[PDB]
């Protein structure tokens, strides 16, 4: 909509958490929806390193299928609105359909830079991102 | 504009209206004033209208469900509240409720005011809330 670094605590918090759930979760049924969302909510450079694991024969969706899944769980969010910086602590629970039960959960820390860029958008894009939220920097490290 | 985007303003609205706070009384009253129509918003202010407007107590909320009815702009939110007076050293016994509301997206007038709370023009048309006891 409008060039803007921040939209408030609650607004930024929703877009940030949604992003992590889209990009760190893997469900064979929603992969296309998750894939499309991360692209629109990211700069080309940020979207490039994520789309890489999906290209070619050994693309994640081509290899995994529905043999496994990873669930995502948000645990806390720290906003630095004036700088467009945000820290996110979350948990991920993987599974494989051939094992008895789930495997041990994994704690992560996400350091994200975000903004709201005003640019042209098509109909199918108005559904994904209204305020034009975009991640300009992303990297996760173990807890 | 999608389920998640709608569920956000809805749950936030239920949290805004069905709660009670003072740091946030200057932020919740103002918040609901923008996410509501002049028709369904006077039933919410009517609670302080006059001299006897509503620190001695508090009321917090936790969302437990969302179900959506897209084509109509309605939702079936189910939440719980907890009352607490400054005096009583412990919280009150929880109570469970049910609500359905009307929302729309009509960005007719928007200023410096709504960017923080409501820049997407989320507006509530209808409201009701009724309890639930098994
Ligand atoms: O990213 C989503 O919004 C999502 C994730 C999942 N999911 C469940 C386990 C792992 C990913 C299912 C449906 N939607």
């Amino acid at each position: 909509t409008r060039d803007q670094t921040s939209y408030g605590d609650e607004i930024d918090k929703f877009w940030l958490t949604q992003y992590v759930i889209h990009r760190e979760s893997y469900d064979f049924y929603s992969v296309q929806v998750d894939y499309t969302a991360v692209g629109l909510m990211s700069t080309p450079n940020v979207a490039e390193s994520y789309q890489s694991k999906f290209k070619g024969r050994n693309g994640l969706d081509k290899v995994l299928g529905d043999s496994e899944t990873t669930r995502v769980k948000i645990n806390s969010v720290i906003l630095d609105k004036p700088h467009g910086v945000a820290t996110i602590r979350f948990t991920t629970v993987r599974r494989v359909r051939s094992n008895p039960v789930d495997d041990q959960p994994q704690r992560w820390i996400a350091i994200m830079g975000y903004e709201y860029k005003s640019l042209a958008m098509n109909a199918e894009q108005r559904y994904v991102n209204p305020l034009g939220f975009r991640v300009t920097s992303y990297r996760v490290n173990p807890e």
